């Protein structure tokens, strides 16, 4: 086949990026995060009790309204480190761009307020591999590949910084290729450590010209579902000490005046420096010496086998257009625009 | 005189405990946390923009629906752990149990989704001292003290584990239906703060922290027990717990044989077993169970300090005594 296919994302405040998918006949539409850190598709279910406020606020899939729905009912429990969701397996046709595919997905009936009452999206489309898929359900991109409609077995992500203009594209995922409007130059390719997770070795992370963390090597998950860049508690503590940043309940902060003069942070990837400046990684709500500004970075201890490991999320992806390549088990990075 | 008065609390999932107050004529009712760690009363305002999701899902105070509302309008900003809420000052009559009082409170018009889209409660009634009150507003308990109605100038807290009563605050005394034996009374460090000296935190029989002294804020608005980041890192090591983004956990099967944790307060050991501080949702080795304890760096002047929150209070019924500037603990029942 010869399909490239694009899906427009809305950017909520530079921490959530989601697009629309349609499930069923006729399609019930859902806002979903496309998460290379996970491999299951789920949406909240019309069987989810209104005891879960997340099921009052979000859109719900009603199977009995879909003529292509096929019952399964097997339990599914997705125990993310942030919060477990539970429900049951269902099968139906899922539209993503112009691409239609019969997919097994979770109908979610338990959805905790932390974190789901903070979510502007309803559901998740896991773009990881079957090796991370709970209950061994074939992931949506695998079923898309089997169709043999795509140009290349690749998909790609553009995340934009949030802008005022109702005309601004929040972001874009391309299935089957990448979109040259959204990056400059050529891709630098980095081989996966292994098939099964979107993860690469990293040689180092430099604060200023000094490669002070990860000096003897570490892992990086390129994780389009992570809002911030994250590293292990021990790494992040050292990084933050290096910036002079203070830990609060939910973020790290610097006085907003001090932001622009913080040193660059560079991630040494496939033998190149991926550099974020303090313009890339500090939310500068202002430049007041009396105000504190959040860094788009925190500590998240990912448990083995995936961790310990950094996650290069939206903070990183905004600068670097990211191509996830299934045929060659590699990730390409180019400079976004 | 002679008034005591109780407010029944709803227990939401062992982490939020909130009762009802009525503000205005007729009374508009709010779910509120009674927080000994702060000193302002506030509720969300009808003024709050529906852009704040928290103002859609929470009860809103509409000042024009009350014949007792008196305008004021001073800007108000409250800084908590979780961040800031903004609004302005209004005055009205507030009902808390059988007691009615004229109270200046905040009508909040800015309520960030993190954290307020997590709260079952609508607002907060500060039970702390005027010293800690923002914009120098007289705290509700001082207003109630001025009325000469309370039996004794004390109030007290019972928090249940999720019997049927979620909890109870008594204004003017303590309820014997909810504690057993006698109170042990401990001086406050200073007026201005519901904070006492602590002289050690032990894990089993091993004092591990606070050997030379530290502070314990007795903090009814805290869901867990909290300590400084460094003390909690050391405590969690002793317990074999692992940090995750939002919690510390042990494997659920390891829960029951964790050692006791003890707080040395007013010369006696206040001990929590692992049944008291591990949320045992399961006992499976395949599952991770959250500890009802975390880090919170509380800033000067008040901190560094521990905060004895609901995890502690479930076991120890607590009396806050303004006449004597002390706290008493009795074993809850
Ligand atoms: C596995 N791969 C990383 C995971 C993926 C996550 C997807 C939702 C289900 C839970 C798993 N992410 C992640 O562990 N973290 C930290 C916790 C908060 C997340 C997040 O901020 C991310 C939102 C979606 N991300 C983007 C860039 O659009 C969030 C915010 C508010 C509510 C909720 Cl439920 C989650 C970001
Ligand atoms: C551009 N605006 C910036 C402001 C700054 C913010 C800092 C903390 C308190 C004040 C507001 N807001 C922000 O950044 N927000 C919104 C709320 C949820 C955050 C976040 O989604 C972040 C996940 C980060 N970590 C990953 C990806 O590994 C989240 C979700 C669930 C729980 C928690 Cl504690 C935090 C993301
Ligand atoms: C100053 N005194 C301690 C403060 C008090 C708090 C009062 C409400 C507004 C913010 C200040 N609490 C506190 O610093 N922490 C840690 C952060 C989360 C809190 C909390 O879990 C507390 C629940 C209230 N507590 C009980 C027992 O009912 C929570 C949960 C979900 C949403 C929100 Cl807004 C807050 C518990
Ligand atoms: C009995 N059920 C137990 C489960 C355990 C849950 C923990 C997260 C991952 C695993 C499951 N749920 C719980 O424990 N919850 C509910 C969510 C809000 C938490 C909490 O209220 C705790 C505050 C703690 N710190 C204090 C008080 O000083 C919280 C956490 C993050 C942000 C905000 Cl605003 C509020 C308290
Ligand atoms: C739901 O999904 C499960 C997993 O695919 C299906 O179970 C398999 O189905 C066939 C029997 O028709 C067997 O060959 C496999 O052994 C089954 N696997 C397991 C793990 O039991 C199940 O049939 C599907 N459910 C429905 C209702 O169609
Ligand atoms: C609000 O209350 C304060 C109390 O200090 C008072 O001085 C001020 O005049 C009040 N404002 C109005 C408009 O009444």
């Amino acid at each position: 086949g010869n399909t490239t296919s694009s899906v427009i994302l809305t950017n909520y405040m530079d921490t959530q990026y989601y697009g629309e998918i349609g499930i069923g006949t006729p399609p019930q539409t859902f806002k979903v995060v496309f998460d290379t850190g996970s491999s299951n598709v789920w949406v909240p279910s019309s069987k989810c009790s209104r005891l879960y406020t997340a099921c009052v606020y979000h859109k719900l899939f009603d199977a009995s309204d879909s003529s292509s729905y096929k019952h399964n009912g097997t339990e599914l429990t997705l125990r993310y480190s942030t919060g477990t969701v539970s429900g049951f397996l269902s099968q139906d046709i899922i539209t993503v761009g112009g691409i239609t595919v019969t997919q097994m997905f979770g109908e979610v009936t338990e959805m905790p307020a932390l974190p789901f009452m903070l979510a502007e999206f309803d559901g998740v489309v896991g773009m990881g591999f079957i090796e991370q898929a709970i209950g061994r359900v074939t992931p949506i991109f695998d079923n898309i590949i089997s169709q043999g409609v795509l140009k290349e077995d690749v998909f790609s992500f553009y995340y934009n910084r949030d802008s005022e203009n109702s005309q601004s594209l929040g972001g874009q995922i391309v299935l089957g290729g990448s979109d040259p409007q959204h990056y400059e130059g050529n891709f630098h390719y980095i081989n996966l450590i292994k098939t099964g997770v979107w993860q690469i070795q990293m040689k180092g992370v430099s604060v200023g010209s000094s490669t002070l963390l990860c000096e003897d090597g570490c892992l990086a998950l390129v994780d389009t579902g992570a809002s911030y860049i994250s590293g292990s508690t021990s790494s992040i503590e050292k990084l933050m000490e290096a910036l002079g940043a203070k830990k609060r309940l939910f973020d790290y902060v610097v006085k907003c005046n001090e932001g622009p003069t913080l040193p660059d942070i560079s991630f040494h990837l496939g033998g190149k420096e991926y550099t974020l400046t303090s313009a890339d990684y500090v939310f500068q709500e202002s430049y007041s010496s009396k105000k504190l500004c959040t860094l788009a970075i925190h500590a998240m201890d990912i448990p083995p086998p995936t961790g310990p490991t950094w996650a290069l999320g939206a903070t990183f992806i905004r600068k670097f257009y990211t191509e996830f390549d299934r045929r060659n088990n590699r990730i390409g990075f180019a400079l976004a625009r």
